[PDB]
């Protein structure tokens, strides 16, 4: 029940899972609380304690603005924090199998939320099923988000940027120093995340200071090269200065600005965070990762292209309808409560919402490539095209480009295309296989037979859980016992990928080849 860590004893709690037991340690602190003069700084290491820390409930989530677009609707509120918001939020969770393992592989989850939101205590990130079913140890941490985690005066140590990434890193360090006392193997750690968590995982592959802190990596619906994932140093500075203007903290001495922002209440910072972008999008990342010369020594496109990353195996994938969720957060004619048949004019309006800084020719070129169809009279033509535009540009084509570039340096990569819509999905049918709704299958919630998932969904989750655990333990995401389809390595020539669904997994080639030729070759020129 009690485990001695290098900073003090911690007490866990026993959970009953599927007729067995998991030991959960919820809310272990891993840094000094970043309060007062510590706000906006890199996380500081933690002073030893003498008593028994009680890790028996999720800790505070980090300060963040909540989605209030659909009050009372589980489809959006299931992503909102479920613990008190607080700056005192640098805590992590550990699920270990019972009986205690001897040298268990470790899975470390990094949640998404656009680097502005998210928390490890969400129900769909409960690691007790993975620890129980596959006997891995599951670790998850809270890391600072928004301005509090990513405000950047690049080069200034009072606000250097990338603080939430350093929070994540300090938790990986905690696993290296402490997980053996929990029965874990520090030499067998796989990071996984979804995104912004996936984008975070891909940047740990790029950061030399994280290379010794993990073994393998899983990227669900995200990578750093996605257009929403990294802020240029230019916007980063202009966004810091805008927040100072909005808070009345405009000073000349850039350090006096940060001091002024340290005496503001978190709410004042949070409510001003929204309007710092001039023209935002539903996918806007207001304060995100930047090139800081510390965590990220150069522009990450350059690092990827020139092979400057940890050589290891990766598992990468995307969902069939990544873009649809975002259409009801601003695109005209769209609504979760009707079938969202939009016209050509509404589609053109929609592009202006998702490509605010792009020229007319750039938007016309998107329209040209996505509006040549079979039957012109199909009324959902424009509705589906906009979803595909948003999904291809923001998720599928960057993930494929990341995987191609990464595998070109000799490493084994595995790519999946998730295409099962959960039977319990509270969002409407036109949105299909949405962004975020593979997570519950990865974490094995449909293994709980009391949860109104179908039988085929329990099977699919069981297969996915085994593949993910085999990738983490062995670098190879196979399900070897129940004669599953073999998952081939993704090569830059053949570009084979595996489809995940309840009616036969299939090997396919060259996902969205024609669309991604537009987004990766043409569109960055505009
Ligand atoms: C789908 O609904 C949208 C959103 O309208 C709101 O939600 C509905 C469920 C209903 O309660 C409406 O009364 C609400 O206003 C509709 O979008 C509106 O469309 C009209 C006419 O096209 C336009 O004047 C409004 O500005 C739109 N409002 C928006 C975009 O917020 C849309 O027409 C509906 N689609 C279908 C096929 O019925
Ligand atoms: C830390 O926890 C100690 C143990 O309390 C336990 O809690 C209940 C729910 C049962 O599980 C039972 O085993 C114990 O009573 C406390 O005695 C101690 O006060 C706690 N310390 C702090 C600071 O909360
Ligand atoms: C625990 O296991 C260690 C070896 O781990 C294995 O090798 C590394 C390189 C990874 O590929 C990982 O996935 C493997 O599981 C041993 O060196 C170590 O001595 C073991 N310690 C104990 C206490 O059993
Ligand atoms: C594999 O399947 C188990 C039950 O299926 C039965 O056993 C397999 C070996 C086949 O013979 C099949 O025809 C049988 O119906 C599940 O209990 C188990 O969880 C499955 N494992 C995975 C990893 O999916
Ligand atoms: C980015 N959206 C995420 C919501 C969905 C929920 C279900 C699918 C899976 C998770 C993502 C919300 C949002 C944050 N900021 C916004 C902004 O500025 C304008 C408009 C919208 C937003
Ligand atoms: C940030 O950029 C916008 C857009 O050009 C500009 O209007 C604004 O002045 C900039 N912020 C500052 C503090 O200059
Ligand atoms: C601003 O920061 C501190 C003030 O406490 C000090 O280094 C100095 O007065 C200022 N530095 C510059 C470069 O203006
Ligand atoms: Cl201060
Ligand atoms: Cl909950
Ligand atoms: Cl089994
Ligand atoms: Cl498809
Ligand atoms: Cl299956
Ligand atoms: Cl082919
Ligand atoms: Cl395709
Ligand atoms: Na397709």
């Amino acid at each position: 029940i009690i485990i001695a860590t290098k900073n003090g004893k911690v007490r866990g709690m026993q959970l009953t899972v599927f007729g067995g037991t998991v030991t959960a340690f919820l809310g272990i602190p891993y840094a000094q609380p970043p309060l007062g003069r510590l706000r906006f700084k890199k996380p500081q290491s933690l002073t030893k304690w003498s008593d028994i820390w009680n890790a028996t409930k999720y800790a505070n989530s980090c300060c963040q603005n909540i989605d209030q677009s659909f009050p009372g609707f589980h489809g959006s509120e299931m992503w909102n924090p479920n613990t008190d918001l607080s700056e005192d939020c640098l805590y992590l969770n550990v699920w270990i199998p019972a009986p205690k393992p001897k040298n268990a592989t470790v899975l470390i989850w990094i949640y998404g939320g656009g680097f502005q939101t998210g928390t490890s205590s969400l129900h769909v990130y409960d690691g007790k099923f993975l620890a129980r079913v596959e006997r891995v140890i599951v670790v998850s941490m809270n890391y600072r988000v928004g301005a509090l985690g990513f405000l950047a005066l690049p080069g200034n140590p009072e606000a250097p940027g990338n603080m939430g990434l350093f929070d994540q890193q300090l938790a990986l360090q905690w696993v290296q120093k402490n997980i053996a006392a929990f029965g874990g193997n520090p030499k067998s750690v796989t990071l996984f995340g979804e995104s912004a968590g996936a984008a975070s995982v891909s940047l740990h592959l790029l950061s030399p200071g994280s290379h010794s802190l993990f073994t393998r990596a899983i990227l669900q619906s995200g990578s750093f090269n996605a257009p929403w994932a990294v802020t240029s140093l230019y916007e980063a500075r202009n966004r810091t200065l805008n927040l100072a203007k909005l808070t009345g903290c405009s000073r000349e001495n850039e350090t006096e600005i940060i001091k002024c922002l340290r005496n503001k209440d978190p709410q004042e910072i949070l409510l001003n965070e929204a309007f710092v972008v001039p023209y935002g999008t539903p996918l806007s990342v207001n304060f995100g990762p930047t090139v800081d010369g510390d965590f990220l020594t150069d522009m990450p496109d350059i690092l990827l292209e020139l092979g400057q990353f940890k050589k290891t195996q990766i598992l990468v994938g995307v969902n069939k309808d990544e873009g649809t969720a975002f259409l009801v957060y601003g695109a005209p004619g769209f609504s979760k409560d009707n079938n969202s048949i939009i016209t050509r004019k509404e589609f053109q309006e929609g592009l202006k919402i998702f490509f605010p800084g792009v020229s007319e020719f750039g938007k016309e070129s998107i329209l040209f490539h996505y509006t040549d169809w079979v039957d012109d009279q199909r009324p959902e033509n424009y509705r589906e095209a906009l979803g595909d535009v948003v999904g291809d540009y923001n998720f599928i084509c960057p993930a494929l480009e990341f995987t191609k570039k990464f595998s070109e340096w000799g490493n084994n990569a595995f790519f999946y295309y998730f295409e099962h819509r959960s039977s319990k999905l509270p969002w409407p049918e036109w949105m299909g296989v949405m962004h975020g709704y593979e997570i519950e299958f990865v974490f094995g919630l449909p293994l709980e037979r009391r949860d109104q998932y179908t039988k085929a969904e329990e099977i699919l989750s069981r297969s996915i859980v085994k593949r993910w655990a085999n990738f983490a333990k062995y670098g190879n995401p196979q399900e070897t016992q129940n004669q599953s389809t073999s998952w081939p390595v993704f090569k830059s020539t053949e570009q084979k990928y595996l489809t995940l669904n309840t009616e036969s997994t299939r090997i396919m080639t060259k996902l969205r080849a024609q669309q991604c030729r537009f987004w990766t070759s043409f569109f960055p020129k505009v």
